[PDB]
């Protein structure tokens, strides 16, 4: 089964000729392929998708180290569930603990192993090419329990693991690695993980993802032959500008067409000759234009137009790789944390993160325990200047002087424990009266029955 | 009966021929197609409709975690129904529990099951392709009473199920999946939830929704038909730019027009030849220009015009995914969304809708197994800052609340000297009061020293 016991049947009831019974091919969307993720690979190295990559990966990298070092906050922290909780003793140097694992991306510090922005980077360019993330998990060899690594596999050679009967395995080895169309190796649902962002109910779709190179694909083949139609007019065109056709009674031989160019090429050419006329007398001289006098580029507009789509299709402002954005150039105002950077982050930059948070708090801190998150966390308006200010209320509404001193781990003070605003004072002012005079009065009360 | 016993007919009253006596058949609007599913399948690769469903589906997805772990409150929370209610110690971790599951989709975490972002994500797509969502809910197998796991399943195997008599069931087995056109399993209305976004009386159409692809399914013909003009002027078409007519008394033989061509060539072909010009003394040479000079694409506001419509039915604004807006752009238009003018708008109109649906859903099959007093609803964010907050306290301080009282709500120790509103006026109140009392009690003691000299 692809996810449990159930009565709805989630896969291909007839078993399909899969070219192995021991793996499930990740057929294109109408199955007039089966090898579709190769295909893909030809795309890798589009220079549109790779400025898309390399800008995804570049604003996500930035995140990559713990906001727990970065004074402006700026980074990612592990961090307890309840937003009530206060730490304990122990959880805290657990949550240094896992943090500094994260970013060493294992037990070990290792220089050869991978950073944790080495491994988001990956990841990304596996996102936006395959629609597909694998990362093998590795338990200490003594002791199962214990995650020692986690490491980024090659998305194109993990394929689902398919039963005999052509059922997706479940509890068992759900996953197998395939090179050369030969397992090389198998793994559990706990030793590896796959993420998908495009996911489908299709039954043919095999629990697959679906990439936009799949579905941009034609805008991708016509955006090729468009620049290669451009190019092709230095790499294989004809530039000449046109024919001069001399006419006479009878062509001149060849010999005498070659002093000919002497003559002219030693009388007119480069800057040496470059403002003389030539006199010729021939019966009659023509001159033939065969290409427009000012070349320039052609479907200029079909090409933005394309840019256009892909762009949409992937969440990006084509303006942000130097493309007109059809329409949307007109307008995009806004205000407030930049007026224009925080929505375009807003578009695609902030579900990747979120599907990067969600990849690693279901597989790595799981194995640490449901009392624990993992979260990206952006900087705060929080300086100095701003924290006076918000003490400088909360020390008219709660703190004394020595409340806030503690805080800053300065000694209380005599004459502290008290609220600055004048109201209180002139309540305690009034109260010190209020208790001298009832305590003289019922020490005359006293002073009475004794009399009596 | 389709909803409930009623004397009004509410379905065909006389049965249309479906295919099979078992199950209602998905007709086509006009009834020329009974197979709707499989001609929409074909659209479900097209790039305008997957950037709709990828950037409707993207917005959703921010959602789907509790708000209650979520520092900026923005995700979903589990809440009772009545504001005025507060909850009790038990409702208090039943919420977290029910919270929880839908997170996991399920009681037990289980990493081959879904997420409930994988989930959203399926029927968002499920909605803009079919018009239709379904959704299987498990029980366990030792207590049918209780709910383990809610899987989305394939809404083009999903039919209504219809008696013998060719009225669709109703407390029995109401929905059928068909597969290869025979049946592979049945449900119940307790195990199955559809939702529809585009109902209709129409009796024909038998409860089904309506696919916006139907509608405008000329328009993406016409945007399919447009494209591959456009297209084949390189993948077929002749990109010739005219012909070198050059003529004399007689044609030349091939062997003298092969090796023109290598003097042509070996003289003025590449950045080599670039400026070189040929000499020719043929008594006539002409050039025919077959082609403008200038090629561009063609049709390009018949693409605006028919993506417009689109955009307009489904709901998203063209200039949201790189069109032209034949609305004009300052036409568009203290604050109702995240900022910006383009946002605002669409925002609005694709997200209320489907996070409502969403919603509805949830609340009438998943909730409704804990009973009516919980609610389930998505929440945006709050402008409640400590800035905020401190103001709004510093309002309940001089309206209602002492020192104490505040420090006590913060958890943090009542001070002699509260017990007062920080106001000036009310101190001399209690000041005055204060005298009246210190008054009063000498006036009574003189009252009684007269009495008893009395």
């Amino acid at each position: 089964s692809l996810y449990g016991q159930q009565q709805a049947y989630a896969e291909p009831f007839i078993e399909m000729m899969d070219t192995n019974p021991e793996f499930r091919d990740k057929r294109s969307y109408m199955k007039n392929e089966h090898n579709l993720h190769d295909v893909l690979k030809k795309f890798g190295n589009n220079p549109i998708l790779n400025a898309i990559i390399l800008t995804r990966s570049n604003q996500v990298a930035m995140y990559c180290q713990p906001a727990r070092y970065s004074e402006k906050g700026l980074g990612f922290e592990v961090r307890l569930r309840d937003l009530d909780a206060e730490p304990g003793r122990k959880e805290k140097e657990e949550m240094k603990r896992i943090e500094d694992f994260i970013v060493n991306t294992g037990k070990d510090k290792d220089v050869d192993r991978d950073s944790f922005q080495t491994f988001c980077k990956k990841i990304v360019r596996d996102t936006y090419i395959y629609d597909q993330v694998n990362f093998e998990k590795v338990f200490n060899k003594n002791n199962k329990t214990k995650l020692e690594k986690f490491i980024a596999v090659d998305p194109s050679t993990i394929f689902y693991a398919t039963d005999k009967k052509g059922k997706i395995i479940k509890g068992g080895k759900r996953f197998v690695q395939v090179v050369d169309k030969r397992v090389v190796a198998s793994f559990t649902s706990r030793e590896l993980a796959m993420g998908i962002r495009n996911p489908r109910t299709e039954l043919s779709s095999s629990g697959y993802g679906l990439s936009e190179v799949e579905i941009a694909m034609k805008e991708f083949i016509a955006y090729n032959n468009t620049e290669s139609f451009n190019d092709r007019f230095f790499s294989h065109g004809g530039t000449t500008r046109g024919i001069l056709q001399i006419r006479s009674d009878q062509q001149q031989s060849q010999h005498a067409l070659e002093n000919f160019k002497r003559e002219w090429k030693s009388s007119l050419s480069g800057i040496n000759g470059s403002w003389q006329i030539p006199v010729v007398m021939a019966d009659d001289i023509k001159f033939v234009n065969m290409t427009p006098t000012a070349n320039d580029m052609q479907f200029e507009k079909w090409l933005n137009y394309l840019i256009n789509i892909i762009s949409a299709l992937y969440g990006i402002d084509p303006a942000e790789i130097g493309f007109p954005n059809r329409g949307g150039a007109t307008g995009s105002k806004g205000g407030s944390p930049g007026k224009k950077q925080q929505q375009s982050q807003n578009k695609g930059l902030q579900p990747l993160l979120r599907f990067i948070e969600d990849l690693v708090n279901r597989h790595i801190i799981s194995e640490y325990g449901d009392k624990y998150t993992f979260q990206f966390v952006g900087g705060d308006t929080k300086s100095a200047t701003d924290k006076l200010n918000i003490l400088k209320l909360e020390t008219q509404i709660f703190k004394t002087v020595n409340e806030a001193r503690e805080e800053q781990g300065k000694k209380p003070i005599e004459g502290g424990d008290i609220i600055l605003d004048a109201s209180f004072l002139q309540g305690t002012a009034q109260l010190q009266q209020d208790k001298q005079y009832n305590d003289g009065k019922q020490k005359e009360r006293l002073q009475m029955m004794m009399s009596l």
